[PDB]
């Protein structure tokens, strides 16, 4: 039912699944806006083939060829299909759209399925092939900030009663290499382009002139050819080609919307802002150098995850809390911080 | 059937699932009142959709022409058929209701899912971008409460045989900040709009004349344009389309009962009441400030959250029924805490 | 089938499954009484829906028009879907009783539904505004008892080889508050009348005289209205009418049977007896003293929240245990308490 | 399908389930025998509705009229569908056997769903009134036992190297309360008179001449009162009566045969045998005095419920390897207590 497609497809965590692993244990591995970019380009096709046929939206048989009153129904139903599987074979019909109109009439749903298959293809060798990489590497991250955090309030502790620049470093060199930005935007490009051909698609299908769907059907090939009791020709009508089209029209205008995020998405840079790290410069344990921003290369894209993934870290939490307090300035950030007693 | 639709969506925990995530363990993110009003407002709909087209009240196929009795059963659903698909063709159609009428009728199922759809999108706009940091940010507070909790009653028990107030300096903090306030109205006014909307278009559909369902019908596009055989018009009702009025004046009357909610929850300053943490003024260990009412702050917002999902904390609940207790003033509030012995 | 729909409703825990949380582990937050009286008056209407149009009860379609022999099949069709959807339509129909019985029977199932629904909604009010009060002061008061339980043994056990009533002290403020009986009231109060609505209702459509599901149907609107091959009129009777008057008497006397549970059950200082507490004042370190009776307030609702759900403690297990030794008078309660030696 | 009934209602644990809570883990809190008598009772009606409607047994539709053959085939579904609603309307049809016989007939499965419904009735009373005490109190009475074997086999070790009847006295002090045996009595008592109904109604049923399925319709009323194609007429067939009356009198038969089931059930105290208890009197720290026969109290319920639910108790069955073992007499029985070393 249209409901059920609904729970399933919208309401339901379709494609929002986390990695059924414990390999990556509460990391997204895909960012918010690029999500919901994937699961809308991908779960709204098969929502609209759902819907057009739905068993309530539709009538029932997708082409009806009204065949003489003499005809029995098997011999109707024979046109009917006969003029189904006559749409490819041009020579059979005669219709002033032409036959392009026809196949794409019959074929929307597979055009849609297509679609979706191409838009969540680019996702996929992503979360298959640059995902790992950034699991491993974002884990270890957030394990030396959890690690440099604790030595912090320890050496603070004992006051009151190595140390090398080890992630900083690997942040450094993060900002030489590229491999990942470079399939993250290529990715987000092809979805791009997938995302323009689908909406050309779409305005060229919305944009017939309504009347395609009914085409002239000669079953006039092989014995039948010279027979005289059948019609030379009859009056079908493709079913549904409204409801494809509403929904072509629909699935257009979410696309065109959608085209925006995704450009905006392709400028990482511009995104890499509101510095997470900035918060750990208080640290004494911490070396105070940000160094991240400004670069296409895949510490902005290791900006972006951290920022998206980072308040899962009790650390971090703390040293946000920290930071919000000085805006007033009444305390002082080490006292805070042994304070806090948040080491674990 | 009927009774599955209501055990499905109202009888069962349809979008009343806790996030399945271990990251929000207990933490509703979503005061009670916006969760009815976006369960409502989505279910309804949906519900409308599946007893509309249910086995019992369905008579059968969405419309009839009547097609003449030398026409075969075969002519008759092309008939149909072709009309049912014709309703957006202005053309073929001849109603004295117009055409916007028949549109409705075919796509009232669409309509709803699409109110349905726009509702949600709200609710799942706050839970993907606002939801994750109250969450982080109530239970830093939570665990801060607990914390001082815990250390008030120690020096209790510890006289009977730091000192910062980082939790209030964090809430001063969010005093200033309004980004989740801001969101938190632009999602309700979105929500209300869309509300006004739907009841708007119910309203029209359930003013029909009722009669607009039928309409008349013309199968004379193509090669059947001049045929004699054929009538110039059939008689085509839509049916089911009472009992879409009936369903859209239900929805109508709902969502009427339930905008002023949605406005009353705009007003969130007047909601913030009840102070929670006023009954944690009695902790030695707790300054005896408040500071928290009459502001389109964030402050105000987290209050309410507080108010709502506090219920889970042990040293809240031992401190309000400490306060319960102080209505009588028969004991002493230090005393009754060391007697307590809720550390955990 | 039928023994699907009795094991989904009748045999199976339907609308009997505890809260699935952490929260209330063990609680029923809902009385007994309270519980069966929601069972019932969800379960019956929906068993009664599910049952009218069941597999073997239904022939095939709910309305039959006997349209002309020389009538077509699909034209056959025509007539009763359109006088299925024209039942609503006071000028397409002619019927003695009227129109309010065509649309009755039409739409039982949806009156059943509403019935359901509206008798679901203040058990539902409860459990998500005065559930989780109730819970968390009862899980405290439950803790208390067990913590002086625990402490009264040790002392025994002590004398063998602050002392606050903070739980008194507790009960004593609830004395006073009657949110919480109010909102109990109010919602066995509306129980109440939608169940006398739902009385009258039934009585009036098993009132009716049997023959209202006949009527006559006049498919003479547009174009069809100075036909002449078409009669003017036509012979309709819905079809499971009198399975419909059926079970709205079986459900007229469920609920004729169930309203006195209710009156009853609004009535509840009078239910408020077999004092639970009585037992615990044999215990040194509680004070002997009971006062929790004779009140409209919320003292009483968890004086019987506390007799149905005290059962799990093992606390008040062994006191009862030893209150009904005591019957006899053999031995000495302390003595007694020292032996059971159940701390946990 | 048959085999689909046949595993679902006899092959599979229907209404053998336990209690799904950790309150009663292992504790059956019904007797194998009431558990078995409910079940069948039951699971017995519904497996005769879902096999007299199964898709090989079926032939097709529920009635057929025959309508002449001048009338069509929706005519013929009218005339049908109309008898069917109509076996209600005594003015419609005329049947030698009367009315009710086709009441009977075409409502047997309502019948058998509620003799079934009404059966699990007494069941799930008891269930949810007077199972959890008996639950909690035999749980205490376990625990005590297993108790007093520890004490009386941890003396016996320091030999080899309080003391009050607390259970004992519980035990006596049941044996005057007799509100659980009454209540016990009173839903074995309804269950005998709901099967005696039931087996009265399946005889009545079953006692039919097999030609009362087989009854004169009249669509006469209306329009077609005077209308003359129609014939006054038709003989109209219920199908599946044969197939009725046949499981009818199966339901019959093994009612009867369940019924001194019930009756010797009812008697309590007969059944009062095996003094469980008897084995633990050879234990010293156990007081040598059963005090458990010859009443109408709740006493011998409980004996009946530790006969059934006992052999779960490690300390009973060493018991009962020792009294065997005792049978001999070669032994000791502090001596192979002392051996068997089964405290835990
Ligand atoms: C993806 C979207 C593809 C749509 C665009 C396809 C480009 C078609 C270009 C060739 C057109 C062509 O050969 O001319 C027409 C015949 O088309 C044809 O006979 C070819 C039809 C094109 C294939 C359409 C079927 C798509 C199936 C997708 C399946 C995907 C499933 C994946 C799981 C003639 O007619 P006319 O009207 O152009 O001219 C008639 C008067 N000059
Ligand atoms: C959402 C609710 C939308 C309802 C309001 C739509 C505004 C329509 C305004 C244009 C009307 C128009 O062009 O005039 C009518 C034709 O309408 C048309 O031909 C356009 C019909 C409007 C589209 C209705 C279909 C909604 C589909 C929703 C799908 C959602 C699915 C999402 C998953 C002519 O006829 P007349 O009677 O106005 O005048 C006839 C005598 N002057
Ligand atoms: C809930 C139970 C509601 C039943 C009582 C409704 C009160 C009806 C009062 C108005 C009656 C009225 O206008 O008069 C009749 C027309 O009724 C009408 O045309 C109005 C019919 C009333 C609506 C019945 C449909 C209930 C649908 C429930 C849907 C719930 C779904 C929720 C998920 C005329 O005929 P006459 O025989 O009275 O007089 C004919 C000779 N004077
Ligand atoms: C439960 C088993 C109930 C069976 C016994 C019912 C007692 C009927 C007594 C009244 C009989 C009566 O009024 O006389 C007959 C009409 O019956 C009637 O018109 C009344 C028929 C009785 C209702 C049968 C339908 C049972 C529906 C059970 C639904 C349960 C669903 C629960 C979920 C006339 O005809 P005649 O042959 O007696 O005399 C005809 C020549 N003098
Ligand atoms: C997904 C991508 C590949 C879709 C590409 C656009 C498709 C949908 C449409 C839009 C405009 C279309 C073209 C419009 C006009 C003509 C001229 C005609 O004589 C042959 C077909 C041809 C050449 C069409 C082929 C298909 C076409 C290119
Ligand atoms: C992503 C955005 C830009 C998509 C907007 C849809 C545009 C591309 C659609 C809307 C209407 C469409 C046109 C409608 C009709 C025709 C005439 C046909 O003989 C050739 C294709 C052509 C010229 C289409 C080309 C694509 C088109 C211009
Ligand atoms: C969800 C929102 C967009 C719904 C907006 C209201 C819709 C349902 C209805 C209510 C009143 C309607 C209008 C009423 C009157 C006319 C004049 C007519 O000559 C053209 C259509 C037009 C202009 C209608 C268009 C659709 C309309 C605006
Ligand atoms: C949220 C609340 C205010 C909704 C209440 C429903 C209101 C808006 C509905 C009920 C009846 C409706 C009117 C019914 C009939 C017509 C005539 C048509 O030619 C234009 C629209 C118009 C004028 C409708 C406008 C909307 C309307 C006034
Ligand atoms: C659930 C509640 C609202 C149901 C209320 C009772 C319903 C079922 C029935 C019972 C008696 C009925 C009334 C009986 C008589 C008349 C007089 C007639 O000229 C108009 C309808 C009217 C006024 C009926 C309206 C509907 C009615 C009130
Ligand atoms: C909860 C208890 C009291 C419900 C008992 C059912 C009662 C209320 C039912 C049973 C028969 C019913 C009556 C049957 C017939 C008519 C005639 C009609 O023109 C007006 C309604 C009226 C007068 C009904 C009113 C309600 C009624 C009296
Ligand atoms: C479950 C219980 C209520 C069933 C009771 C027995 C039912 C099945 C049957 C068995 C015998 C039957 C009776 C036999 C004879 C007559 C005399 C006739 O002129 C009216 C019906 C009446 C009075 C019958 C009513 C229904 C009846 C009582
Ligand atoms: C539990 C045991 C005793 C049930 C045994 C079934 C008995 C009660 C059945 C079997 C045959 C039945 C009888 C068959 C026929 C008739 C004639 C009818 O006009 C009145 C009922 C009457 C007289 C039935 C009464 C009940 C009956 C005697
Ligand atoms: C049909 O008859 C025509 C007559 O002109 C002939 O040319 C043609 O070959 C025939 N076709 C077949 C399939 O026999
Ligand atoms: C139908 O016949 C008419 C006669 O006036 C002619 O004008 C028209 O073109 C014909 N239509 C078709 C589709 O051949
Ligand atoms: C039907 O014919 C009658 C003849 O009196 C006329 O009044 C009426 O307008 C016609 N109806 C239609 C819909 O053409
Ligand atoms: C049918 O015709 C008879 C002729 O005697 C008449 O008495 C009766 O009222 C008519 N019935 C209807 C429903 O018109």
């Amino acid at each position: 039912a249209i409901a059920q497609l609904a729970t399933e497809y919208v309401f339901s965590d379709f494609l929002l699944k986390e990695p059924t692993e414990p390999k990556f244990k509460g990391l997204r591995l895909e960012l918010a806006v690029d999500k919901m970019v994937t699961c809308i380009a991908v779960g709204l096709p098969l929502l609209l083939i759902s819907l057009a046929f739905a068993q309530e939206i539709s009538i029932g048989t997708q082409i009806s060829c009204f065949s003489p009153s003499s005809f029995s129904w098997r011999q109707a139903a024979f046109v009917d299909s006969y003029c189904w599987a006559a749409v490819q074979q041009k020579n059979s019909l005669q219709s002033e759209s032409g036959n392009l109109p026809l196949w794409l009439h019959k074929f929307f749903p597979y055009i849609l399925l297509l679609f979706a298959i191409l838009l969540y293809l680019p996702p996929l060798f992503w979360r298959f092939a640059a995902a790992p990489h950034i699991c491993s590497d974002l884990k270890f991250i957030m394990e030396e900030l959890d690690k440099v955090y604790n030595r912090a309030i320890k050496a603070a502790k004992s006051a009151r009663d190595f140390k090398y620049p080890i992630v900083e470093q690997y942040l450094k060199t993060k900002k030489n290499s590229n491999n990942l930005i470079i399939k993250y935007i290529s990715c987000r490009l092809l979805t791009l382009i997938i995302i323009l051909l689908a909406c050309i698609y779409l305005g060229y299908y919305f944009s017939l002139s309504s009347l395609s769907d009914e085409f002239v059907c000669s079953i006039k090939s092989g014995i039948l050819r010279n027979d005289s009791t059948v019609p030379d020709q009859f009056q079908c009508k493709l079913i549904a080609v409204g409801i494809f089209q509403l929904l072509s029209v629909i699935n257009l205008v979410v696309y065109v919307l959608l085209a925006p995020v995704v450009v905006y998405t392709l400028f990482v840079p511009f995104r890499q802002k509101t510095d997470v790290l900035k918060v750990y410069e208080i640290l004494p344990t911490f070396d105070v150098l940000h160094f991240k921003s400004e670069g296409y290369n895949d510490l902005s894209l290791y900006n972006l995850f951290l920022e998206e993934n980072i308040s899962e870290v009790k650390s971090y939490k703390c040293l946000k809390v920290l930071e919000n307090i000085k805006s007033s300035g009444q305390g002082i950030d080490p006292m805070l911080l042994l304070t806090n007693l948040g080491m674990i």
